[PDB]
């Protein structure tokens, strides 16, 4: 389920699971996944099956990842690759573009029979710049990944959370991992908390 909102002339959904649906664009945009970060005790599988609702779920004719697909070198492991071939085979139309983070480059761009179109930051999709890490762009507003932005609620529970800015905003960590950025609670910026969207 779903957040709508207004932002530089565009309806963009803010999904509960931690994506942005822009139904102009028929499009999917997420950031930070990091498959290959997965602990022993979350999963790679759980990613891409949580992937699978989400395009189930939308009209997505493309997706679009802000940096940070595989995580490190032993994510390019015979059996983790695998399990993203077999996941790309079952979405054989859907377009996947990746914007190349700091783990995309280490790591170095996904094999090529998977079908991955990789771009270099900016990616601009009128009216916005798509990129990994979040640098103010010479003209245009950017939606950007690559800080994990969650936030702190106390009564500590680290949310993670979209960012929505005029300038820079931020989508939150794909991946299912403890820390992040924590986003200040004086932002002059709109907060969404993807546990519903919950607005601040
Ligand atoms: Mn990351
Ligand atoms: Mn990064």
């Amino acid at each position: 389920n779903y957040q709508p909102i207004e932002h530089r002339g565009q309806a963009l959904w803010l999904l509960a699971d931690k994506a942005i649906y822009w139904p102009a664009r028929r499009a999917l945009l997420v950031a930070d996944v990091h498959i290959g970060k997965a602990a022993s005790y979350g999963t790679t599988e759980a990613t891409l099956a949580r992937l699978d609702r989400l395009l189930a779920e939308h009209d997505c004719e493309q997706l679009i990842i802000l940096g940070d697909f595989l995580h490190a070198r032993t994510a390019r492991a015979p059996a983790t690759l695998a399990k993203v071939e077999d996941w790309r085979k079952r979405h054989k139309n859907l377009k996947v573009v990746l914007i190349r983070g700091n783990h995309d480059r280490n790591a170095g761009d996904p094999p090529a029979s998977l079908d991955i179109q990789v771009v270099d930051e900016p990616w601009v999709l009128e009216p916005f710049a798509l990129q990994h890490e979040p640098q103010p762009h010479g003209t245009h507003p950017v939606l950007a990944g690559h800080v994990h932005p969650v936030f702190v609620l106390r009564g500590r529970l680290r949310l993670p959370c979209f960012v929505i800015d005029e300038q820079v905003s931020l989508l939150p960590a794909f991946g299912e991992f403890t820390g992040g950025w924590e986003i200040t609670p004086a932002s002059a910026s709109r907060l969404y908390l993807a546990g519903r969207v919950w607005p601040l």
